[PDB]
């Protein structure tokens, strides 16, 4: 039971403190289950992000191992290129020796210079992992770090503190009554498959079946474009001037739970998750971005959906639990 405590910002941004060369340099970064490398700012970046976030100094590391390759990762929104390197990651409590990581010498944009995070800290599978650099969590494993091959992670709601990220543990505090485990289709992203996602008891969407990724890394329920509209319909929710949807916060008390049924097992997300609200006003946690993959078209669970249910993210089986939080 090795826990990494993580901050949570306006419930959209998730990320914790660690540190990277000894003396220990320390650095923000999301703990990311839609990718798998890790990397954070260096001093050899000059890049408008880099101007205003923590820079690692490999001078400074006297356990700190350089390398001739190179890392280009690409996200949703910015980038970053930069080198790759060795040196001992202090994460949850664990002396993450010998560990791979990128270091930044370019982050084009000011995406990144808005983020609150110098960088990002991965935990999907190798196989997406830029330049086949190992994953922390492949790295801890494979050095006998933590006595389990899985990890869980709890989202507190609305800014509170206690969002967690538990690495070869799991804790029944965390989530009220029994875990349930779903097996994972394909091993890059924790992609999963949802037999159907139903409101009022009706398929609203989804209803032949489709994949879904977890990703405590996006912060909202995110699907095609065309099924989201149809949902955003259902739930009363119309574009305003701002290019926003919103519903009207009198009708949270009105809406019915949407259902996603996760191998033959419902998991309801009530109006109160789905329905963020954003001052005074209250905007849908559901947006539309067609991510087609050779598997088809990706659904993704993001914080809305992870912040309902305490999940267990099990490498040693390849397989999800998922569980109400308490």
């Amino acid at each position: 039971v090795d826990e990494q405590p993580l901050e949570n910002y306006l419930d959209m941004e998730y990320f914790g403190t660690i540190g990277i060369g000894t003396p220990a340099q320390d650095f923000t970064v999301v703990f990311d289950t839609g990718s798998s490398n890790l990397w954070v700012p260096s001093v050899y970046c000059s890049s408008l992000a880099c101007t205003n976030h923590n820079r690692f100094n490999p001078e400074d590391s006297s356990t700190y191992q350089s390398t001739s390759e190179t890392v280009s990762i690409t996200y949703g929104t910015g980038s970053m290129t930069g080198i790759l390197g060795y040196d001992t990651v202090q994460v949850g409590g664990i002396s993450d020796t010998n560990q791979i990581f990128g270091l930044s010498e370019t982050e084009p944009g000011s995406f990144l210079y808005y983020a609150p995070f110098d960088g990002i800290l991965g935990l999907a599978y190798p196989s997406i992992s830029s330049s086949g650099a190992t994953p922390v969590f492949d790295n801890i494993w494979n050095q006998g770090l933590v006595s389990q091959d899985l990890f869980s992670v709890y989202l507190s709601a609305d800014d509170q503190s206690g969002s967690v990220v538990i690495f070869g543990g799991i804790d029944s505090s965390y989530y009220t009554g029994s875990l349930n485990w779903v097996p994972v289709t394909v091993e890059g992203y924790w992609q999963i498959t949802v037999d159907s996602i139903t409101m009022n008891g009706e398929a609203i969407a989804c209803a032949e079946g489709c994949q879904a990724i977890v990703d405590t890394g996006t912060s909202l329920l995110t699907g095609p474009t065309s099924p989201i509209a149809n949902i955003q319909s259902d739930i009363g929710a119309s574009e305003n001037s701002d290019g926003d949807m919103v519903v009207s916060c009198s009708a949270i008390s009105s809406l019915p739970d949407i259902v996603f049924t996760i191998n033959g097992v419902q998991y309801p997300v009530p109006p109160s998750a789905y329905i963020l609200q954003s001052e005074g006003s209250c905007i849908s946690g559901f947006q539309g971005m067609n991510v087609p993959t050779e598997s088809g078209e990706l659904w993704i669970l993001g914080d809305v959906f992870i912040r309902q249910y305490f999940t267990v993210f099990d490498r040693a089986n390849n397989q999800v639990g998922l569980a109400p939080v308490a």
